[PDB]
């Protein structure tokens, strides 16, 4: 699941207005940070030492999203679905 992970934190970062990051390499860093065990707020914590121009509030809704993904992903659920999801919002 680590390769549609990054697709679809590469969605829901696409969708941010005003994000000036380079979406593949912050969308990296988060399935790093997550796939290796950390905590929700230990993630959001790790992004906002690196990322200044991105709030906590929104670092935490794509931290949210991402790992409400993971596991929507293990139980079954298609990435089309989960990204046409992140999409339409």
């Amino acid at each position: 699941y680590t390769e549609n992970l990054k697709v679809i934190v590469a969605e829901k970062l696409a969708g941010i207005p005003n994000f000036n990051e380079d979406i593949k390499y912050v969308a990296e860093y988060i399935v790093l940070l997550i796939v290796n065990g950390g905590t929700v707020e230990s993630v959001v914590d790790e992004l906002a030492s690196l990322f200044d121009s991105v709030s906590r509030d929104t670092l935490a809704n794509v931290v949210q999203t991402a790992f409400f993904a993971l596991e929507a992903l293990q139980q079954g659920e298609s990435a089309e679905n989960i990204v046409s999801k992140i999409r339409m919002m």
